[PDB]
Protein backbone atom coordinates (compact mmCIF):
# COMPACT_ATOMS: atom_id res chain seq x y z
CA UNK A 1 0.00 0.00 0.00
CA UNK A 2 2.36 2.76 1.24
CA UNK A 3 5.76 3.51 -0.23
CA UNK A 4 8.07 6.37 0.73
CA UNK A 5 8.31 8.99 -2.00
CA UNK A 6 11.80 8.93 -3.61
CA UNK A 7 14.02 12.03 -3.54
CA UNK A 8 13.69 12.37 -7.34
CA UNK A 9 10.12 13.57 -6.74
CA UNK A 10 10.96 16.18 -4.09
CA UNK A 11 10.08 19.57 -5.43
CA UNK A 12 10.62 22.36 -2.89
CA UNK A 13 8.60 25.56 -2.77
CA UNK A 14 10.20 28.06 -5.17
CA UNK A 15 8.57 31.41 -4.48
CA UNK A 16 10.97 34.04 -3.13
CA UNK A 17 10.74 34.66 0.62
CA UNK A 18 9.13 38.07 0.14
CA UNK A 19 6.52 36.67 -2.26
CA UNK A 20 5.84 33.58 -0.10
CA UNK A 21 5.40 35.84 2.94
CA UNK A 22 3.19 38.31 1.04
CA UNK A 23 0.94 35.64 -0.48
CA UNK A 24 0.71 33.46 2.64
CA UNK A 25 -0.73 36.47 4.51
CA UNK A 26 -3.58 36.90 2.00
CA UNK A 27 -6.81 35.43 3.34
CA UNK A 28 -10.55 36.09 3.65
CA UNK A 29 -11.94 34.06 6.53
CA UNK A 30 -15.38 35.74 6.41
CA UNK A 31 -15.74 35.13 2.67
CA UNK A 32 -14.70 31.47 3.06
CA UNK A 33 -17.32 31.11 5.82
CA UNK A 34 -19.94 32.92 3.68
CA UNK A 35 -19.22 30.76 0.64
CA UNK A 36 -19.51 27.59 2.74
CA UNK A 37 -22.83 28.87 4.11
CA UNK A 38 -24.27 29.58 0.62
CA UNK A 39 -23.31 26.14 -0.74
CA UNK A 40 -24.06 24.15 2.43
CA UNK A 41 -27.65 23.40 1.42
CA UNK A 42 -29.33 20.21 0.11
CA UNK A 43 -28.47 20.39 -3.63
CA UNK A 44 -29.49 17.21 -5.41
CA UNK A 45 -29.31 17.44 -9.22
CA UNK A 46 -32.52 18.95 -10.59
CA UNK A 47 -33.61 20.70 -7.40
CA UNK A 48 -34.12 24.45 -7.04
CA UNK A 49 -31.21 24.43 -4.58
CA UNK A 50 -28.97 22.73 -7.13
CA UNK A 51 -29.68 25.65 -9.52
CA UNK A 52 -29.13 28.28 -6.79
CA UNK A 53 -25.72 26.78 -5.92
CA UNK A 54 -24.71 26.75 -9.62
CA UNK A 55 -25.83 30.39 -9.90
CA UNK A 56 -23.83 31.39 -6.85
CA UNK A 57 -20.66 29.75 -8.20
CA UNK A 58 -21.27 31.22 -11.66
CA UNK A 59 -22.03 34.78 -10.50
CA UNK A 60 -19.25 34.80 -7.92
CA UNK A 61 -16.61 34.09 -10.56
CA UNK A 62 -18.16 36.21 -13.33
CA UNK A 63 -18.11 39.13 -10.87
CA UNK A 64 -14.35 38.37 -10.43
CA UNK A 65 -13.97 38.75 -14.24
CA UNK A 66 -13.62 35.03 -14.94
CA UNK A 67 -15.08 33.50 -18.08
CA UNK A 68 -17.68 30.88 -17.07
CA UNK A 69 -19.18 28.24 -19.35
CA UNK A 70 -22.03 26.02 -18.08
CA UNK A 71 -21.84 22.55 -19.78
CA UNK A 72 -25.49 21.41 -19.71
CA UNK A 73 -26.60 17.91 -20.73
CA UNK A 74 -29.23 15.23 -20.03
CA UNK A 75 -28.48 11.72 -18.87
CA UNK A 76 -30.56 8.93 -17.28
CA UNK A 77 -29.98 8.02 -13.61
CA UNK A 78 -31.62 5.19 -11.63
CA UNK A 79 -34.62 6.19 -9.49
CA UNK A 80 -34.66 9.82 -10.76
CA UNK A 81 -34.65 8.96 -14.47
CA UNK A 82 -33.94 11.81 -16.91
CA UNK A 83 -31.89 14.51 -15.17
CA UNK A 84 -30.51 17.79 -16.37
CA UNK A 85 -26.84 18.05 -15.32
CA UNK A 86 -24.74 21.24 -15.43
CA UNK A 87 -20.90 21.23 -15.18
CA UNK A 88 -19.33 24.64 -14.48
CA UNK A 89 -16.14 25.66 -16.29
CA UNK A 90 -14.47 28.85 -15.10
CA UNK A 91 -11.28 30.18 -16.69
CA UNK A 92 -9.28 33.37 -16.12
CA UNK A 93 -8.08 33.15 -19.74
CA UNK A 94 -10.58 31.39 -21.99
CA UNK A 95 -8.05 31.55 -24.83
CA UNK A 96 -5.13 30.05 -22.91
CA UNK A 97 -3.15 27.18 -24.42
CA UNK A 98 -2.72 25.32 -21.12
CA UNK A 99 -4.40 25.11 -17.71
CA UNK A 100 -3.85 24.10 -14.18
CA UNK A 101 -7.33 22.86 -13.23
CA UNK A 102 -8.65 22.91 -9.66
CA UNK A 103 -11.91 21.10 -9.25
CA UNK A 104 -14.57 19.86 -6.86
CA UNK A 105 -18.13 18.51 -7.26
CA UNK A 106 -21.06 20.78 -6.35
CA UNK A 107 -24.00 18.32 -6.18
CA UNK A 108 -24.94 16.65 -2.93
CA UNK A 109 -25.81 12.96 -2.59
CA UNK A 110 -29.47 12.02 -2.89
CA UNK A 111 -30.44 10.50 0.49
CA UNK A 112 -34.22 10.13 0.75
CA UNK A 113 -35.72 11.66 3.89
CA UNK A 114 -32.36 13.00 4.99
CA UNK A 115 -31.29 16.52 4.12
CA UNK A 116 -27.70 15.53 3.45
CA UNK A 117 -25.54 18.67 3.30
CA UNK A 118 -22.24 17.02 2.29
CA UNK A 119 -20.21 19.61 4.12
CA UNK A 120 -16.85 17.95 3.39
CA UNK A 121 -18.41 16.35 0.31
CA UNK A 122 -18.00 18.80 -1.26
CA UNK A 123 -19.40 22.08 0.08
CA UNK A 124 -16.10 23.06 1.67
CA UNK A 125 -13.98 22.12 -1.35
CA UNK A 126 -16.11 24.26 -3.73
CA UNK A 127 -16.01 27.12 -1.25
CA UNK A 128 -12.20 26.88 -1.04
CA UNK A 129 -12.09 27.44 -4.84
CA UNK A 130 -14.41 30.48 -4.81
CA UNK A 131 -12.41 31.77 -1.84
CA UNK A 132 -9.12 31.20 -3.76
CA UNK A 133 -10.30 33.40 -6.68
CA UNK A 134 -11.60 36.00 -4.21
CA UNK A 135 -8.48 36.12 -2.04
CA UNK A 136 -6.00 36.04 -4.89
CA UNK A 137 -7.86 38.44 -7.28
CA UNK A 138 -4.88 40.75 -7.71
CA UNK A 139 -2.19 38.11 -8.03
CA UNK A 140 -4.14 36.12 -10.65
CA UNK A 141 -4.82 39.05 -13.03
CA UNK A 142 -1.75 38.17 -15.21
CA UNK A 143 -3.34 34.77 -15.92
CA UNK A 144 -6.18 36.46 -17.87
CA UNK A 145 -3.77 37.03 -20.75
CA UNK A 146 -1.15 34.28 -20.36
CA UNK A 147 -0.65 31.00 -22.25
CA UNK A 148 -0.70 29.01 -19.02
CA UNK A 149 -3.83 29.90 -17.05
CA UNK A 150 -6.12 28.74 -14.27
CA UNK A 151 -9.46 26.85 -14.54
CA UNK A 152 -11.84 26.19 -11.69
CA UNK A 153 -13.95 23.20 -12.69
CA UNK A 154 -17.09 22.36 -10.72
CA UNK A 155 -18.32 18.88 -11.53
CA UNK A 156 -21.98 17.95 -11.37
CA UNK A 157 -23.48 14.59 -10.59
CA UNK A 158 -20.48 13.11 -8.81
CA UNK A 159 -22.70 11.15 -6.44
CA UNK A 160 -24.66 8.02 -7.10
CA UNK A 161 -28.46 8.10 -7.11
CA UNK A 162 -28.96 4.39 -6.35
CA UNK A 163 -25.66 2.53 -5.77
CA UNK A 164 -22.15 3.71 -6.61
CA UNK A 165 -21.04 2.02 -9.81
CA UNK A 166 -19.42 2.89 -13.15
CA UNK A 167 -22.83 3.82 -14.61
CA UNK A 168 -24.22 5.43 -11.44
CA UNK A 169 -21.66 7.98 -10.40
CA UNK A 170 -19.56 10.85 -11.77
CA UNK A 171 -22.20 11.75 -14.35
CA UNK A 172 -20.78 15.16 -15.18
CA UNK A 173 -17.14 14.11 -15.31
CA UNK A 174 -17.96 11.14 -17.57
CA UNK A 175 -19.82 13.44 -20.00
CA UNK A 176 -17.18 16.20 -19.91
CA UNK A 177 -14.09 13.96 -20.27
CA UNK A 178 -15.86 12.36 -23.26
CA UNK A 179 -16.76 15.74 -24.75
CA UNK A 180 -13.24 17.17 -24.30
CA UNK A 181 -11.74 13.91 -25.60
CA UNK A 182 -13.68 14.39 -28.84
CA UNK A 183 -12.95 18.11 -29.07
CA UNK A 184 -9.21 17.58 -28.35
CA UNK A 185 -9.44 19.58 -25.12
CA UNK A 186 -7.78 17.18 -22.65
CA UNK A 187 -4.09 17.52 -23.61
CA UNK A 188 -4.36 21.20 -22.52
CA UNK A 189 -4.80 20.08 -18.89
CA UNK A 190 -1.38 20.24 -17.20
CA UNK A 191 -3.11 18.38 -14.42
CA UNK A 192 -6.52 18.02 -12.92
CA UNK A 193 -6.39 18.75 -9.23
CA UNK A 194 -9.45 17.30 -7.52
CA UNK A 195 -10.40 18.38 -4.02
CA UNK A 196 -12.76 16.09 -2.17
CA UNK A 197 -13.75 15.30 1.42
CA UNK A 198 -12.06 18.37 2.97
CA UNK A 199 -13.10 20.40 6.05
CA UNK A 200 -13.02 17.70 8.74
CA UNK A 201 -10.15 17.39 11.24
CA UNK A 202 -6.90 15.41 10.95
CA UNK A 203 -6.83 14.78 7.17
CA UNK A 204 -3.94 12.63 5.93
CA UNK A 205 -2.92 12.97 2.25
CA UNK A 206 -0.77 10.67 0.11
CA UNK A 207 0.42 10.86 -3.50
CA UNK A 208 -1.67 8.61 -5.70
CA UNK A 209 -0.06 9.06 -9.09
CA UNK A 210 3.62 8.89 -9.97
CA UNK A 211 3.38 11.32 -12.92
CA UNK A 212 2.16 14.01 -10.51
CA UNK A 213 4.08 12.82 -7.40
CA UNK A 214 6.50 15.70 -7.97
CA UNK A 215 3.75 18.34 -7.78
CA UNK A 216 2.29 16.58 -4.73
CA UNK A 217 5.72 17.13 -3.14
CA UNK A 218 5.39 20.82 -3.99
CA UNK A 219 2.25 20.94 -1.83
CA UNK A 220 4.03 18.98 0.88
CA UNK A 221 6.84 21.61 0.74
CA UNK A 222 4.32 24.50 0.83
CA UNK A 223 2.89 22.98 4.07
CA UNK A 224 6.37 22.52 5.61
CA UNK A 225 7.38 26.08 4.70
CA UNK A 226 4.18 27.50 6.22
CA UNK A 227 4.69 25.49 9.42
CA UNK A 228 8.22 26.90 9.74
CA UNK A 229 6.88 30.47 9.29
CA UNK A 230 4.08 30.16 11.94
CA UNK A 231 1.42 30.75 9.24
CA UNK A 232 -0.73 27.70 10.08
CA UNK A 233 -3.38 27.93 12.78
CA UNK A 234 0.87 17.42 9.49
CA UNK A 235 -1.54 16.78 6.60
CA UNK A 236 0.69 15.85 3.63
CA UNK A 237 2.67 12.67 4.10
CA UNK A 238 5.83 12.05 2.05
CA UNK A 239 4.45 8.66 1.05
CA UNK A 240 2.56 7.36 -1.99
CA UNK A 241 -0.34 4.98 -2.05
CA UNK A 242 -0.62 2.37 -4.79
CA UNK A 243 -3.53 0.22 -5.92
CA UNK A 244 -5.95 2.37 -3.93
CA UNK A 245 -8.19 2.78 -7.02
CA UNK A 246 -10.34 5.40 -5.29
CA UNK A 247 -13.11 6.32 -7.72
CA UNK A 248 -14.10 9.99 -8.15
CA UNK A 249 -14.53 12.72 -10.80
CA UNK A 250 -10.91 12.26 -12.06
CA UNK A 251 -11.43 8.65 -13.32
CA UNK A 252 -12.66 9.44 -16.89
CA UNK A 253 -9.79 11.95 -17.25
CA UNK A 254 -7.23 9.53 -15.66
CA UNK A 255 -8.37 6.79 -18.07
CA UNK A 256 -7.49 9.19 -20.90
CA UNK A 257 -4.01 10.04 -19.47
CA UNK A 258 -4.79 13.42 -17.98
CA UNK A 259 -2.45 13.74 -14.98
CA UNK A 260 -4.38 13.77 -11.71
CA UNK A 261 -3.55 15.24 -8.35
CA UNK A 262 -6.22 13.82 -6.03
CA UNK A 263 -6.53 15.88 -2.84
CA UNK A 264 -8.70 13.51 -0.85
CA UNK A 265 -7.85 12.20 2.63
CA UNK A 266 -7.29 8.53 3.53
CA UNK A 267 -9.04 7.57 5.69
CA UNK A 268 -12.12 9.49 4.52
CA UNK A 269 -13.80 11.53 7.26
CA UNK A 270 -15.67 9.35 9.84
CA UNK A 271 -18.88 11.15 8.95
CA UNK A 272 -18.61 10.28 5.22
CA UNK A 273 -22.10 9.78 3.66
CA UNK A 274 -23.84 10.22 7.02
CA UNK A 275 -26.05 13.17 8.16
CA UNK A 276 -23.17 14.19 10.42
CA UNK A 277 -21.27 15.54 7.39
CA UNK A 278 -22.87 18.89 8.13
CA UNK A 279 -22.13 22.37 9.48
CA UNK A 280 -20.99 20.99 12.85
CA UNK A 281 -18.25 18.70 11.46
CA UNK A 282 -16.32 21.55 9.81
CA UNK A 283 -13.02 22.25 11.54
CA UNK A 284 -12.26 25.84 10.65
CA UNK A 285 -8.58 25.79 11.70
CA UNK A 286 -8.11 22.81 9.37
CA UNK A 287 -10.24 24.41 6.66
CA UNK A 288 -8.33 27.72 6.79
CA UNK A 289 -4.97 25.93 6.76
CA UNK A 290 -5.90 23.67 3.79
CA UNK A 291 -7.38 26.57 1.81
CA UNK A 292 -4.11 28.45 2.37
CA UNK A 293 -1.87 25.52 1.39
CA UNK A 294 -3.97 25.09 -1.81
CA UNK A 295 -3.89 28.82 -2.60
CA UNK A 296 -0.07 28.78 -2.26
CA UNK A 297 0.29 25.63 -4.37
CA UNK A 298 -1.73 27.33 -7.04
CA UNK A 299 0.57 30.38 -6.96
CA UNK A 300 3.70 28.16 -6.82
CA UNK A 301 2.55 26.35 -9.95
CA UNK A 302 1.25 29.31 -11.91
CA UNK A 303 3.30 32.28 -10.73
C1 LIG B 1 -15.08 4.28 3.89
O1 LIG B 1 -14.11 4.94 3.09
C2 LIG B 1 -14.02 4.53 1.79
C3 LIG B 1 -15.16 4.20 1.07
C4 LIG B 1 -15.06 3.79 -0.25
C5 LIG B 1 -13.82 3.71 -0.89
N1 LIG B 1 -13.78 3.33 -2.16
C6 LIG B 1 -14.28 4.07 -3.17
S1 LIG B 1 -14.20 3.45 -4.82
N2 LIG B 1 -14.82 5.27 -2.94
C7 LIG B 1 -15.39 6.12 -4.01
C8 LIG B 1 -15.57 7.55 -3.48
C9 LIG B 1 -16.71 8.30 -4.19
N3 LIG B 1 -17.01 9.55 -3.43
C10 LIG B 1 -16.10 10.42 -2.96
C11 LIG B 1 -16.77 11.38 -2.32
N4 LIG B 1 -18.08 11.09 -2.39
C12 LIG B 1 -18.22 9.93 -3.05
C13 LIG B 1 -12.66 4.04 -0.17
C14 LIG B 1 -12.76 4.45 1.17
O2 LIG B 1 -11.67 4.80 1.90
C15 LIG B 1 -10.42 4.77 1.15
CL1 LIG C 1 -34.68 22.86 -3.27
ZN1 LIG D 1 -19.89 11.65 -1.42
Amino acid sequence: ELVDIPKISYNPSELSEPRFLEYSNLSDKLHLREAIDKILIPRVVGTTNHSIVREYIVQSLRDLDWDVEVNSFHDHAPIKGKLHFHNIIATLNPNAERYLVLSAHYDSKYMPGVEFLGATDSAVPAAMLLNLAQVLQEQLKPLKKSKLSLMLLFFDGEEAFEEWGPKDSIYGARHLAKKWHHEGKLDRIDMLVLLDLLGAPDPAFYSFFENTESWYMRIQSVETRLAKLQLLERYFQSQAMRSSFIEDDHIPFLRRNVPILHLIPVPFPSVWHTPDDNASVIDYATTDNLALIIRLFALEYLL
